[PDB]
């Protein structure tokens, strides 16, 4: 009766996360496809923790948000979770990022304007994103933003704990020469590690508001911490605050008031840095503290209409050809 992997056909690999895979599979017995993914329980929080998730999450399904990919089914055997959701063939942001190296402003305020509604949809369920980041931001076969199936892993990554960082103090940096090195430089180092900074288990800060690194806690405003990070990698081509190593990242996510700066030979507009630098400060005075409507009708969105984006033509069109067209998502061996 319940549905199980003997009810699906595997066709190909499409996805890779530092505790699972992402398939895109054939229900046989009617020929649909749709994206199937397995986190490894051996990798996961504790069964009543992953039950509780799991129980919070059919909340989301329920309310069907345009926002959240549409999922349909989940099972479990011995060794795996398996989700089975709709297929969103114009892949991640992450790819997006790797194809293109930057984006237009235009196109930017586009895909920043639709995460924003969908962040924000979100938290009027009651979730915390706490992994917003250009991998976890899917696009459709029409081009607009949906977030991939989240709250399982959240934390997981060593590098996103506290813990990770115990004896190490908040002192600036000292990677002097990958700093002084030019824009073009850092996003090209950025560019060859970011695959497998997606698949690592360890991963760094580099989307993580400093709150919550911080005794004192954090709330929802994290989300758009990370909305504002994405948004400087958007446009410069790495996120502000990368290096080498997590623990120099951590440093300069810690000092975010001398260390989030524009490089003076990149294009950027004086709406845009503005924004960014309303996303990324303190949490207390950070863009959208007092509710939604101040990131609305920030200058940056001027053209945005905000009622009908997901409903007209997306920045960048979507070139498929098939209904399980992969060509948006890398090869996996
Ligand atoms: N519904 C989907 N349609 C198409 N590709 C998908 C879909 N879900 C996931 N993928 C692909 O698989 C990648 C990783 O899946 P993802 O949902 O991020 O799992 P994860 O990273 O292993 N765990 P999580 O921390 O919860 O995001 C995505 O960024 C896509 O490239
Ligand atoms: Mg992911």
């Amino acid at each position: 009766t319940r549905l199980g992997l003997e009810d699906f056909e595997s066709l190909k690999v499409i996805g890779r996360g530092a505790f699972g895979e992402v398939r895109l599979v054939q229900k046989k017995d009617t020929g649909h496809v749709y994206a199937m993914k397995i986190l490894r329980k051996a990798d996961m929080l504790e069964k009543e923790q992953v039950g509780h998730i799991r129980a919070e999450r059919d909340i989301l399904v329920e309310a069907d948000s345009l926002w959240v990919v549409k999922m349909f089914y989940s099972f479990q055997d011995k060794l795996n979770l398996y989700l089975i959701m709709e297929f969103l063939p114009g892949g991640d942001m992450m790819t997006l990022l790797m194809k293109k190296d930057t984006l237009t402003e235009e196109e930017t305020q586009f895909y920043i304007a639709e995460t924003v509604l969908a962040i924000d949809s979100i938290h009027q369920l009651g979730f915390i994103h706490r992994d917003i980041k250009p991998d976890n931001l899917l696009l459709d076969s029409k081009g607009h933003v949906k977030l991939s199936d989240f709250g399982l892993c959240t934390g997981l990554k060593k590098a996103h704990r506290t813990e990770f960082y115990r004896n190490l103090n908040h002192s600036l940096p000292s990677d002097f020469t990958f700093q002084n090195m030019n824009s073009k430089r850092k996003a090209e180092t950025w560019k060859r590690n970011r695959r497998q900074l997606a698949f690592s288990t360890v991963g760094t800060p580099d989307y993580i508001a400093p709150e919550v690194f911080m005794q004192t806690g954090y709330n929802k405003l994290c989300d758009w911490w990370s909305l504002g990070v994405i948004m400087y990698e958007m446009l410069i081509g790495y996120p502000p605050f990368c290096s080498e190593t997590p623990q120099e990242t951590y440093k300069k996510v810690m000092n975010w008031k001398e260390t989030l700066t524009f490089p003076p030979e990149v294009p950027i507009s004086e709406k845009a840095k503005d924004l960014i630098l309303r996303f990324c400060c303190e949490w207390e005075h950070r863009i959208g503290a007092p509710g939604v409507e101040e990131i609305k009708s920030n200058s940056f969105f001027e053209g945005v209409d905000w009622e009908h984006i997901r409903e007209r033509p997306a920045a960048i069109s979507i070139e498929i050809k098939s209904i399980d067209d992969t060509s948006n998502f890398d090869e996996f061996p």
